[PDB]
């Protein structure tokens, strides 16, 4: 039954199983095909690949915005469609390369999707992890300032830093980062991934790091190289450099 599941215990074991996909406005153009992998909790899994390989598409399918045209997208061995949409939203947090923040305050941006009301100490905490706290404080009303009443247009890094704070404060089981730290400062890029890798609270949570930046991908527990809508190969940084294929060619080229 659709939208019937909302378990007390959520592990966060994501699996794509022989997943194929095409957008419904272009069904005769294959984007994904034979896509199979498992994202384990307690691991930061990197998803790297060239332009048009279908990384953002995989992120869209994992958020349950689209159904796969073939195969299955499983969460704890159960199709995403069977999970309640709000429950899924409370357990899974997704952050894009260009996050939409307009129409609310910075507080409301960070406290987005939460049932409970977080304290300032909670809000500042997650904002300082993403490097959002200092420039937000620079605005007239701080976190209470509306997006658009800041004085000037926010940079892509600044929007990402806020959208990352939203993801962190929710305490999700599945964290999806679709180039979510691309415009961020080089230090803040690694500070965020250090938290996700080293901290004990994320040691029981699943993290999907989609990125084309090699310095980010090499620090993941596990790397998935996407090519032609499917996984070319996978393993650790040093494992892929051992034999030589899709990943090694990219490292040597760049
Ligand atoms: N809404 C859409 N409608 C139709 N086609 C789309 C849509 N979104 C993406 N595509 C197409 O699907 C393919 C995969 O797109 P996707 O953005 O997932 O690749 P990507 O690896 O994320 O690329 P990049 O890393 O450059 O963003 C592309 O060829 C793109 O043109």
């Amino acid at each position: 039954l659709s939208g019937s599941l909302a378990p007390l215990n959520m592990k966060g074991l994501v699996k794509f199983q022989d997943v194929s996909f095409a957008y419904p406005n272009h069904p005769n153009v294959q984007v994904l095909q034979g896509l199979t992998f498992t994202l384990y909790p307690g691991k930061v899994t990197a998803l790297v690949g060239p332009n048009g390989s279908g990384k953002s598409t995989v992120a869209a399918l994992l958020q349950n915005l689209y159904q796969p045209t073939g195969g299955k997208v499983l969460l704890d061995g159960e199709p995403l469609v069977q999970y309640d949409h709000h429950y899924l939203h409370t357990q899974v947090a997704a952050v894009g390369q260009e996050p939409l923040l307009f129409g609310r305050s910075f507080r409301e941006n960070i406290a987005y999707g939460l049932t409970r009301t977080p304290t300032m100490e909670e809000i500042t905490a997650v904002a300082m992890e993403s490097g959002a706290h200092d420039f937000i404080s620079g605005f007239p009303q701080g976190y209470d300032t509306e997006v658009g009443e800041t004085g000037n247009q926010l940079a892509v890094g600044q929007r990402q830093a806020v959208a990352l704070a939203r993801a962190l404060i929710r305490k999700p089981r599945l964290l999806i980062l679709d180039n979510a730290t691309s415009a961020l400062d080089a230090g803040n890029q690694l500070r965020v991934q250090r938290l996700l890798y080293e901290s004990p609270e994320w040691a029981s949570r699943t993290v999907l790091l989609i990125t084309q930046q090699l310095s980010l991908a090499e620090r993941a527990h596990h790397i998935l190289f996407l090519k032609e809508g499917s996984v070319c190969e996978q393993g650790t940084h040093l494992q892929l450099m051992e034999r030589g294929g899709c990943y090694r060619s990219m490292v040597e080229a760049l």
